[PDB]
């Protein structure tokens, strides 16, 4: 319990396309890096020669793969995959001393779902059966790691942004990868990892919407995604409040859309015209919250692959939403996130590698006497 160094900077990334576990799967064990994803339930990898792939799951050379002559097509707003259902035997060489038998994805078609120039090849869907495809009888793979092993029932994500690193530690907790106290908010429903936001500011205002359009159907964390998705309505708020905050500074409208990247001179990024963003979370105890606030650092997002220019460009990562409100990586960057499944709550703490200057920090408090926080929850 606390201390896991075999697990520490077992992840890897680079901007823009998320952070990967090395797993293996089959026996010879296969070696493929894995995109950790909060936000689904299917443990999937590319099963052929797809160009931008690396490298890819051979069932052929495997003696303890297992077919369960079963299909699966999976399409999301973008991108799709199909795939062949089957199980074997899995390990992460950077995780516990263990090996399972999982159910497998094989994917032997995708669109506008592998990444070019990206390093991983398959996803490991962490969250819950009931949003498992093609339903709730295909056990996601923790569910598998936990009935089989004594892993305890939790895992917990501390994502370093900008190459980006950071750790997955699986069974348990590792106090060196963040400061002062986790605190947690209860996981509503076990599908995504749901929870519940009770009021939202920018620089301490309070945009006193009412809380119900804060998780508008749900709100969810979601390592497989990079941005803060916020209902459209919030979105409006926010963005017309971050505009009034950053008013000594005029940019394009297209700017706040995600449309267009804005730059400046390099190591001249006017930080400290940007407000912070808090978002309150129910807590554990009746009409009590807590806080987690979040940097410019976090929400404006480096992009270095602008080859039509010189300078330091950034993206606008908050952005609208008509699924609900997504913590992706704009949020978990700023913490160490604990996914306490067995006790169905989700722990945030400060994050000890988190990115931020001298004047400000991400920053988790609390206790904050919040009422009627169960009314904020969308039915
Ligand atoms: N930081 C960062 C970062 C950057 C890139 C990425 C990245 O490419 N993710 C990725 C790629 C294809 C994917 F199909 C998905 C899916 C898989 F289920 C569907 C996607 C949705 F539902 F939204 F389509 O939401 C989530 N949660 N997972 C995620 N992830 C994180
Ligand atoms: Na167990
Ligand atoms: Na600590």
């Amino acid at each position: 319990r606390g201390s896991f160094v075999e697990m520490v900077d077992n992840l890897r990334g680079k901007s823009g396309q998320g952070y990967y576990v090395e797993m293996t799967v089959g026996s010879p064990p296969q070696t493929l890096n894995i995109l950790v994803d909060t936000g689904s339930s299917n443990f999937a990898v590319g099963a052929a020669p797809h160009p931008f792939l690396h490298r890819y799951y051979q069932r052929q050379l495997s003696s303890t793969y297992r077919d369960l002559r079963k299909g699966v097509y999976v399409p999301y707003t973008q991108g799709k995959w199909e795939g062949e259902l089957g199980t074997d035997l899995v390990s992460i060489p950077h995780g516990p001393n263990v090996t399972v038998r999982a159910n497998i994805a094989a994917i032997t078609e995708s669109d506008k779902f592998f990444i070019n120039g990206s390093n991983w090849e398959g996803i490991l869907g962490l969250a819950y059966a009931e949003i498992a495809r093609p339903d709730d009888s295909l056990e996601p793979f923790f569910d598998s790691l936990v009935k089989q092993t004594h892993v305890p029932n939790l895992f917990s994500l501390q994502l370093c942004g900008a190459s980006v690193g950071g750790s997955m530690i699986i069974g348990g907790i590792d106090h060196s990868l963040y400061t002062g106290s986790l605190w947690y908010t209860p996981i509503r429903r076990e599908w995504y990892y749901e929870v519940i936001i009770v009021r939202v500011e920018i620089n301490g205002q309070d945009l006193k919407m009412d809380c119900k359009e804060y998780n508008y159907d749900k709100s969810i964390v979601d390592s497989g995604t990079t941005n803060l998705r916020l209902p459209k309505k919030v979105f409006e708020a926010a963005v017309a409040s971050i505009k009034a905050a950053s008013s000594t500074e005029k940019f394009p409208d297209g700017f706040w859309l995600g449309e267009q990247l804005v730059c400046w001179q390099a190591g001249t990024t006017p930080w400290n015209i940007f407000p912070v963003i808090s978002l309150y979370l129910m807590g554990e105890v009746t009409n009590q919250s807590f806080r987690i606030t979040i940097l410019p650092q976090q929400y404006l997002r480096p992009v270095e692959d602008v080859a039509t220019s010189q300078d330091d460009c950034y993206k606008f990562a908050i952005s609208q939403s008509s699924t609900g409100t997504v913590m992706g990586a704009v949020i978990m960057e700023g913490f160490y996130v604990v996914f306490d499944r067995a006790r169905k709550r989700i722990g945030f703490a400060v994050s000890a590698c988190h990115v931020h200057d001298e004047f400000r920090t991400a920053a988790v408090e609390g206790p904050f006497v919040t009422l009627d926080m169960e009314d904020c929850g969308y039915n």
